């Protein structure tokens, strides 16, 4: 019989006005003879109807893959309203409901620390700056740098890991050449997580 | 249907020749009317028998786990050899086959930076003390703390990170008594990693 996955928008969607969060239901195991779908979609328990049909896909083991999207609402979703995709088929006794929301608990903001490159790594012509986010909650955050009004994008982020007080840390890594460090440029860290003001924060991090 | 997964031995055990390096074939949502499991290794497609299956254990979900253990050598790990678990059950419609083996690529020694805690950070009571492994391939590494000797163990790593160059990185984070690190004593961050001499380096932490 066919079953069904529910899928949450990506951490970075919600947080972006200009992204479009969606919740995406799937249904694989949809049989060639009965291969028809009826999606309903509930917010908070109402019916709501904007949701977009995808065309199916047969899946090499001769199975339909069958997904319908509905676009939420960006304050919505981060005030913990309850999305439910109900999936009929004629090879199911009865519809299949899946609900999905925000990652419940207490919302704690991060905290930001930068770290200047090691002594150790100025044997190297590249050094690493650090920023350091941790004691957040839930896990959905962003993470980027900047300098003189402009943006850097020579840097890679470790995913958020729990740590032991269920909150969250990660580290975001900057790459710049190490004459840009000696030379005493001002680097920094912005963080977009939906326990900060205004949902953003940063901090600087230069020689001295 | 059932579900198989495959894990590879861990970093330390392939990196001593004193240990036991195993790969883990997992079963799952294995149910009640057909609770058999049949599991069959190969090593390069040839088969082998030398592994050990378990007895099968209930899940809360009403399903079954079934694990089997294959004992592998070193040598044969560290060459590159395929290791394939072939799962047989009577509710698959096809058995399910998993391989994993070390990733291919030539070694990359990591470089081992450790951070002092922010100055913004040494306000709280609990401090972060930060270790940078970067530049090393492939990803299998260990990461460890100690100090005065013994072993630390308020200490949490994030996965291996791609970085652009196509090594990894990583940051270990280890979390201490702010008066533990004021009073002096020395810190050290242990790596485990296979390109390393004798496959081990140290890097040590002190209040400056
Ligand atoms: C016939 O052959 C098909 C071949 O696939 C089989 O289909 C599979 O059936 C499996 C169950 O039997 C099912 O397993 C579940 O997988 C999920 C996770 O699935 C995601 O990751 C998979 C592997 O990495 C992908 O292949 C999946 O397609 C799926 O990927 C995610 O898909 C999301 C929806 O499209 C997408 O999110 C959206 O992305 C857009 C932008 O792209 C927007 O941002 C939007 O906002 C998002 O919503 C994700 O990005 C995408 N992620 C990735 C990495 O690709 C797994 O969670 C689940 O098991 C878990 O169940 C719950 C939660 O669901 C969890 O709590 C449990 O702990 C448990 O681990 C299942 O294992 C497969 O997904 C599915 N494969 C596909 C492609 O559908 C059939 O089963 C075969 N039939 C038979 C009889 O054998
Ligand atoms: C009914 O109830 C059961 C039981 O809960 C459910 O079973 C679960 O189904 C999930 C899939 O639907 C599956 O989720 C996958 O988990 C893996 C990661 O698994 C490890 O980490 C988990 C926690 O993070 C643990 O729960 C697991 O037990 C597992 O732990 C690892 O187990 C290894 C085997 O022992 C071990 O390695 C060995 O360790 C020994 C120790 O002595 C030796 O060192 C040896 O050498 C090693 O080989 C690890 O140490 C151990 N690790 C830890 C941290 O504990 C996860 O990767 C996976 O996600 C992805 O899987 C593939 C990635 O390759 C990917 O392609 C997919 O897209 C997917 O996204 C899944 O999340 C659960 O693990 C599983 N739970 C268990 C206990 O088996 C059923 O699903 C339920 N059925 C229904 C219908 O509800």
């Amino acid at each position: 019989g066919p079953s069904v996955f529910l899928f949450p928008p990506k951490p970075k969607d919600t947080l972006m006005i200009s992204r479009t969060p969606e919740v995406t239901c799937v249904v694989v195991d949809v049989s060639h003879e009965d291969p028809e779908v009826k999606f309903n979609w509930y917010v908070d328990g109402v019916e709501v109807h904007n949701a977009k049909t995808k065309p199916r896909e047969e899946q090499y083991n001769s199975t339909y893959r069958v997904v319908s999207v509905l676009t939420v609402l960006h304050q919505d979703w981060l005030n913990g309203k309850e999305y439910k995709c109900k999936v009929s088929n004629k090879a199911l006794p009865a519809p299949i409901e899946k609900t999905i929301s925000k990652a419940k608990g207490q919302p704690r903001e991060p905290q930001v620390y930068t770290l200047p490159p090691s002594r150790d790594e100025l044997t190297k012509n590249q050094v690493s700056l650090t920023c350091l986010v941790k004691g957040f909650y839930p896990s959905d955050i962003a993470v980027e740098w900047e300098s003189n009004g402009q943006p850097e994008n020579n840097y890679k982020t470790t995913p958020p890991v729990l740590d032991s007080d269920g909150s969250f840390f990660l580290y975001s890594k900057l790459t710049v050449d190490k004459s840009r460090w000696q030379q005493g440029n001002v680097f920094s860290c912005s963080v977009m997580h939906e326990a900060l003001h205004n949902h953003y924060t940063q901090k600087s991090l230069s020689l001295s």
